[PDB]
């Protein structure tokens, strides 16, 4: 009868972390699972089991990150990356700073506290994207995303020109040697930067998004030459990547922050999760409305995807699955 996209059924809940959830990143085999509880955890995604716990974070885990060609995670905490190999164990192989600093081993050694500790010359870093190739890391912190050539682990230059501190970003490759950056920040803005991979020094950006969204941006996510935003202001935005303007847009397409989007695997639908534990879902054409449900009975912190499923992070301390 009807072989196009319906609704998302959740298949299984994740559960383990002691406080909220952050932050996911998924392959087709492993969940990864970042926590107010100071942890990350590896997940096989087979069997739904706990694989490891990745600890030693100062603070909240805001941001995770797995490189599947390398068999690395990233984990973010204050103005930390912790970087994991854990091929065989939780073994942190490097710890980068917002400033640049690179330590070999777990930098985070330092007593802990529940007070913010942050010092000058540093930023809390709010989230990381790494490119298709896992070649780069790009580390959002303060009003500048700091670039990372991961096969040396050293910092090469900084994407500059936001007026607030950078909250999200991601990352994608349509040409050869060349990264595509999308920023969102506090400032209300969306940037693009166009960066030759391993380019040294600062970077400024080839094109403003306008009009802006009237609040902070959380959420971003790319499907082909399509960028969809979502905002404090509680709309989302479908932006044009190659003429560089507005395609749709849905203010008030929730009633409170949009702060989280995805892709929908094989369907063009894009998934919005708001801070009322809401998803909505949308043709990515037109923006039609294609539904409304129930996600969490708690906010919505992120969303991730892999070939075939989708992930809901929240306050409520679970990962939902989801298929459609």
């Amino acid at each position: 009868e009807n072989l196009y996209f319906q609704g998302l059924q959740c298949i299984h809940i994740a559960e383990g972390h002691t406080k909220a959830v952050l932050c996911v990143d998924s392959t087709d085999d492993l969940l990864f699972t970042g926590s107010k509880d100071r942890t990350c955890k590896v997940w096989n995604l087979v069997t739904g089991q706990e694989i490891m716990s990745l600890g030693g974070h100062p603070n909240n885990v805001v941001s995770v990150k797995y490189c599947n060609y390398t068999s690395l995670v990233f984990t973010v905490s204050t103005s930390y990356i912790k970087v994991w190999d854990i091929r065989d164990s939780a073994k942190c192989i490097r710890t980068l700073t917002s400033s640049g600093q690179v330590t070999l081993g777990d930098a985070c050694s330092a007593s802990t506290s529940r007070t913010v500790a942050i010092p000058s010359g540093e930023n809390q870093i709010n989230q990381i994207a790494l490119n298709p190739t896992g070649t780069f890391l790009y580390a959002a912190s303060g009003n500048a995303v700091r670039m990372w050539d991961l096969k040396r682990f050293q910092s090469t230059g900084k994407l500059t020109g936001h007026l607030g501190p950078v909250m999200c970003l991601t990352v994608d490759q349509i040409s050869s040697g060349q990264d595509l950056i999308i920023t969102g920040s506090k400032d209300h803005y969306i940037k693009m930067f166009d960066v030759t991979e391993g380019a040294l020094g600062t970077v400024s950006p080839t094109h403003n998004f306008e009009p802006p969204h009237y609040d902070g941006i959380e959420a971003l996510t790319i499907q082909g030459d399509n960028l969809f935003s979502g905002s404090r202001d509680n709309g989302i935005k479908k932006w044009d990547l190659t003429q560089k303007d507005l395609l749709q847009q849905v203010p008030n397409a929730h009633k409170d922050w949009v702060c989280a989007l995805g892709v929908v695997p094989d369907h063009p639908v894009l998934l919005s999760g708001c801070r009322g534990g809401i998803l909505k879902v949308w043709n990515m054409d037109t923006f039609m409305p294609v539904g409304e449900m129930k996600g969490h009975d708690s906010p919505i912190n992120a969303i991730c995807v892999n070939s075939t499923h989708i992930f809901t992070a929240a306050d409520d301390r679970t990962v939902r699955i989801w298929k459609a």
